[PDB]
């Protein structure tokens, strides 16, 4: 039913499932905006496919040819099925709009499924190629941040009663390499191109005259070519073409609204803001150097992933509340850190 | 069946599922009133869609055109399907009420699903954008309250046998920022606007003459335009239009009753009452300062979320019972706190 | 529905399920490229089979013979079923394209299923014959790497405050044996041959005239051979043949794009690059000798499997970050290793 | 659907499920070749049964008798059902090929299911009679091997810083008894005989003229015997007989390819090679005596089961890597064993 399709595709965790494995425990591995874009671009065409053939919106068979009254039920069924299979056969049918509109009307669900698959492909390539590496690197970075926070609080407590910046060096090294950012931009660009092509196709499909679904059909090949009792042609109409056009314009609207989001996603350096690591600069055990901005490198992408999935880090949360309290400046950062006692 | 739909949509945890993740363990992340509003506004139109096409209420096909007796079954089926697809084609049909009523009668389930999706969108935006931040902040606040309660009871026990207000400073800082409250008000306002538009549409749909479902249909395009055996027109009726109007007025009543709730929700400062933190003011380790009221800021929203999901805090429950006992004044707050022995 | 099939076969973990057993905990046991190739080559033909007979794309029965009007419904049904069963019987039918096109049109789903099974066979043979051995060997290798890393860090810590290369000897011994690599190459080659044969078949099927689906059928055997009221022949058409050809060309395109991937897979020594063990050469407890390259031996395959599933090793990750930091050369490898404190 | 059947029967763990009980944790209890043979021989005929009546390959009803035009739909249905039930009644029908072909055409699914059940019976008898005993014995043997390995490594460590061969005596005793091997050979031989009988039946079924499915049917018993309006006979055809023959030849090919595998399985002593226990002979605590070869006794079968499910033993894996390293001979077996430190 329509409501069942809605529950499956919008109100359920459709493509929102976290990786089912212990390797990525709590790691999104995909930005929220990218996940939203993929979920829409994939589950919208599927939802429209399901809707267009819902038991309520669908009168019945997808084509009716209006055989003569003399024709029996199965003769008329032969006519309808023959014309359905003959939309491909150009000789059989003669339609003013041509045969491409008939092909599109017959295979619209296939085309929507193709667009959905093509849009799901780049996210899958990301999740299967560049996701494990970033997951491992980000897990190491979070562990290092937790360890340095613990060491700093222990030092502060000892004072009240190595020291090498490994994480900073690793981030600096990531500043050079750009394979991950190149893959990310390539997959986003392919998604954008697929969306644009889908928009072109949907606009063309919705621009039809709405009468191209009606085509003339001739079961006059073979032994029936010279038969007399059979009329030279029939009036066939492809039902649900109006529904297809409505859903196609809906998908076109959604995709044109979505494309600016993908373009904004492509410009990762601009998105790289609100320095996540700036909060850690007040730790004595952490060097006061952010050095993450203004670069078409994997460093900006790692900064984005950190700003996305750093809320799960207790040390980061503690430092964030310390920073927020520092806005008033009533107290002292080391005193607040010592009082917090948030090692684990 | 009707009962199955009821069990799925009203008697089950439809959209009442808690976040399936360890990050939010026991945190609602959504006020009870907001959750009720979203659940109604989403699962009502879906329930009505399912009901309108239930196997019992539905006689059968959604349109019947009453072809002549001479017409065969599949000729009549062609007529019915053609008219179903031609509700869009204005030239084919001539109805007194126009063609918009026919469009609405055909696509009412789609319109209800659209309203449900549009009403579910703002809650989803909230849960995916502003929910993680408030979850982390509120978890930190609850942990700080538990820790300060433990410290105060330990101090009392030591007396019988830092001290910095970090949580108060954090709340004071939240008094300034307003991004969360702005997002909350924006999503509530969008929900209200969607509800009002849905009410307008449902009132228009229910105000129809009830005879607009009957339209005249002409299969007279193409080779059949000059055919003689076919009548110039047919009498088609869109079945289930009365059911659609009944369910639409039901949804209109529900939404007009719900809109005052959304308006009341918009005025969060008025809702900010029954100070949750007032109970903690009797703790020696906690400063006697509430400072949370009369502000279009995130502080009021945090106060609401606390008053919502603070019952899970054992220290808060203990302080609440101490406060309630203090109404009589027979005993002493520190003595009762020491006797409680409710560290964990 | 079409969307359900898509969810099952592309958006779900179809053939992507990890081995359901404690023996292989986190071990892929199959390279990512090989898994992708198998998943495509298997779940594409199945998806096309499901699509070709979807409730929306399918008009109805797969063959209609257009019995005379005098014929009753069940007489026409007998004609259709007889011709469906007589596509095999060459005498009954006379078609210009022959009888092989009719066989193919009738049994296309069977042929796609056969290709899917034949393509799934070599992966299954691998997973049931050569997977347990490589799993055990690789688990031992990872355990040895973890143990040597722990010993090296313990030695470094002791200095700050046996020694036999068992793993290196085992890898060197693997350099000689080649049964695993021979099995891998044989299964890949069989997969490639099956893909090529499938491409040949699909090209032949798509090269048909598109009118071979229309064949002449004669129910004139037995008592009906000399019957007069029955016409000497009927015009039968195999519906969905156009859909079969469309999906067959789609599968042909996918398989021709996939075959280069399989050919590249066959050349494992070229794939053996980015020495995984090179990072471990900086450990005092590990001998400085890689000795893994330029060989049609199981050593290259083991190197590939290591480069695939070594990210799960904490010691390997730590050594990798040490290597990446060494690019700048600011610090010292032993000092960084001591500071890391990543025993477990 | 066809793809669903494929997923259930070839791509899923059909009859590949490990024993669902804690008694056999990780013990196959069935050789890989035997499991493959059983899985094929059982799930192939079931798959063919499901395929032959798939919603796509099946035109409709399994028999059509071509009643006269004067006959009504339910008169024709009576004719078809009567002939379907009268394939057994020899007097009613007169077919050139006889009545056995009609029996076979009607009950082919039953015959395939019978063959599948008969082939599944011997494996079930094994798993319910001789599997628990071998499971217990093999678990004891693995535990003894682990214990002796632990004792030997402990002795080596003590030197660096009872002694009775219970397992060897148990294996020697198993050398005498042969009940398990006799049961194994009997079940394999019964499986082979069932496969041969199935091949005979399938060859006979596929050797039919392909026109035996067409039989003459006479509804002329009872009050209708002397009725005039009813024709003396009808032309009935059993649909799907061609599909049955195709699938039967497929099953015949599979079974003839499989029978050599079963014959090779029967010769267990030849399969008994690559002495698993030879690796343990280098342990000081283990006597240097294999004494397992060249015997129609349970010892060879136990050797096969060990070679199958010994990879799960850490001590065996360690000894195997020690053996492989000994190929070069660079080091010493006791030194390598001491350095390994693989007690558990
Ligand atoms: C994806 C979207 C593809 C849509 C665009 C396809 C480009 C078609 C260009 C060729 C057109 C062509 O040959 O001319 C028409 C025939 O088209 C044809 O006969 C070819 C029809 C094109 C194929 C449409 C079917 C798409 C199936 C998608 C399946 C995906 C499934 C994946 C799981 C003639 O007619 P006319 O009107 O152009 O001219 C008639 C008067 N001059
Ligand atoms: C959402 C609710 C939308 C309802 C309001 C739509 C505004 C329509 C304004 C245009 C009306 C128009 O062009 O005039 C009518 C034709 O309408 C048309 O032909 C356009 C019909 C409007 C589209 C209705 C279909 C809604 C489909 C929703 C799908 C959502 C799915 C999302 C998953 C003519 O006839 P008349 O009677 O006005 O005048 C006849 C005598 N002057
Ligand atoms: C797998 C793909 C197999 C396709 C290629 C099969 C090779 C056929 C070669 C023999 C052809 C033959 O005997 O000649 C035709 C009859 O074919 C026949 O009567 C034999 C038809 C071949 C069998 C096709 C059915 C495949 C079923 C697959 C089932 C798999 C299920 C597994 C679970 C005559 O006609 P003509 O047109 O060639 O000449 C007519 C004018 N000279
Ligand atoms: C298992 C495979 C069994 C197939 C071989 C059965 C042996 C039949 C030997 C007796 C044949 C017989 O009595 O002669 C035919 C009648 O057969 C009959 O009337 C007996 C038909 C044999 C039974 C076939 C039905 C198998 C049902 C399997 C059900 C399994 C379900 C288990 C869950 C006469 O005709 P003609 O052509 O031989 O001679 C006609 C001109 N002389
Ligand atoms: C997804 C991508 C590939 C879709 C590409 C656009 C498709 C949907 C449409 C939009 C405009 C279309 C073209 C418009 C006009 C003509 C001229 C005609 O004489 C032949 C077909 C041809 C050349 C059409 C082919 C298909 C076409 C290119
Ligand atoms: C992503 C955005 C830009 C998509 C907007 C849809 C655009 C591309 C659509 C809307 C209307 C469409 C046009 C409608 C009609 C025709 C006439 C036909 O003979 C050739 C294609 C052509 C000229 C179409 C080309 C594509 C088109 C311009
Ligand atoms: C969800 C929102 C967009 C719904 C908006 C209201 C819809 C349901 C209805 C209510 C009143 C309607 C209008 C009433 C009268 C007319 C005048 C007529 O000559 C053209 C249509 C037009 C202009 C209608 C368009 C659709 C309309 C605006
Ligand atoms: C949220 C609350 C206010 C909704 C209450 C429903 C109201 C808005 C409904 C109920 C009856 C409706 C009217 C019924 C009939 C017509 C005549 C038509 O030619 C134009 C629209 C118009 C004038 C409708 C406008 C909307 C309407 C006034
Ligand atoms: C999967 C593998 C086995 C498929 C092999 C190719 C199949 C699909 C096709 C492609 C070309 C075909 C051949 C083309 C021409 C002829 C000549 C004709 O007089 C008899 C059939 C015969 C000999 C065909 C047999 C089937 C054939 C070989
Ligand atoms: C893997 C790649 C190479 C596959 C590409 C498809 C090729 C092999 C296909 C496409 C068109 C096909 C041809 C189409 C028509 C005929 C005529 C027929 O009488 C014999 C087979 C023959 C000659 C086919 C042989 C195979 C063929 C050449
Ligand atoms: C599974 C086992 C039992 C199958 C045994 C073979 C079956 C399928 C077939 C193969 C050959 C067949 C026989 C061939 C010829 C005749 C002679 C005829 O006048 C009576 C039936 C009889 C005697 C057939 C009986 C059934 C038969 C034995
Ligand atoms: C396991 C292997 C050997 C099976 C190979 C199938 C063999 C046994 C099949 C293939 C063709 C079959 C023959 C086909 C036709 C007839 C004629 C009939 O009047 C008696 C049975 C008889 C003589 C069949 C006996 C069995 C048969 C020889
Ligand atoms: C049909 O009859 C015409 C008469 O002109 C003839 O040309 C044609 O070949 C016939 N077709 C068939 C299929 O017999
Ligand atoms: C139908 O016949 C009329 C007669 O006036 C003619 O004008 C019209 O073009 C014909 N239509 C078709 C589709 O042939
Ligand atoms: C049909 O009648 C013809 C007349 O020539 C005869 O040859 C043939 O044998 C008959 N067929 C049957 C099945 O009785
Ligand atoms: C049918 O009529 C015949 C006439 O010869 C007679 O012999 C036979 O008994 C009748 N059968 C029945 C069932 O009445």
């Amino acid at each position: 039913a329509i409501a069942q399709l809605a529950t499956e595709y919008v109100f359920s965790d459709f493509l929102l499932k976290e990786p089912t494995e212990p390797k990525f425990k709590g790691l999104r591995l995909e930005l929220a905006v990218d996940k939203m874009v993929t979920c829409i671009a994939v589950g919208l065409p599927l939802l429209l496919i399901s809707l267009a053939f819902a038991q309520e919106i669908s009168i019945g068979t997808q084509i009716s040819c209006f055989s003569p009254s003399s024709f029996s039920w199965r003769q008329a069924a032969f006519v309808d099925s023959y014309c359905w299979a003959a939309v491909q056969q150009k000789n059989s049918l003669q339609s003013e709009s041509g045969n491409l509109p008939l092909w599109l009307h017959k295979f619209f669900p296939y085309i929507l499924l193709l667009f959905a698959i093509l849009l799901y492909l780049p996210p899958l390539f990301w999740r299967f190629a560049a996701a494990p590496h970033i997951c491992s690197d980000l897990k190491f970075i979070m562990e290092e941040l937790d360890k340095v926070y613990n060491r700093a609080i222990k030092a502060a407590k000892s004072a009240r009663d190595f020291k090498y910046p490994i994480v900073e060096q690793y981030l600096k090294t990531k500043k050079n390499s750009n394979n991950l950012i190149i893959k990310y931009i390539s997959c986003r660009l392919l998604t954008l191109i697929i969306i644009l092509l889908a928009c072109i196709y949907l606009g063309y499909y919705f621009s039809l005259s709405s009468l191209s679904d009606e085509f003339v059909c001739s079961i006059k090949s073979g032994i029936l070519r010279n038969d007399s009792t059979v009329p030279d042609q029939f009036q066939c109409k492809l039902i649900a073409v109006g529904i297809f056009q409505l859903l196609s314009v809906i998908n076109l609207v959604v995709y044109v609204l979505l494309a600016p989001v993908v373009v904004y996603t492509l410009f990762v350096p601009f998105r790289q803001k609100t320095d996540v690591l700036k909060v850690y600069e007040i730790l004595p055990t952490f060097d006061v150097l952010h050095f993450k901005s203004e670069g078409y490198n994997d460093l900006s992408l790692y900064n984005l992933f950190l700003e996305e999935n750093i809320s799960e880090v207790k040390s980061y949360k503690c430092l964030k509340v310390l920073e927020n309290i520092k806005s008033s400046g009533q107290g002292i950062d080391p005193m607040l850190l010592l009082t917090n006692l948030g090692m684990i």
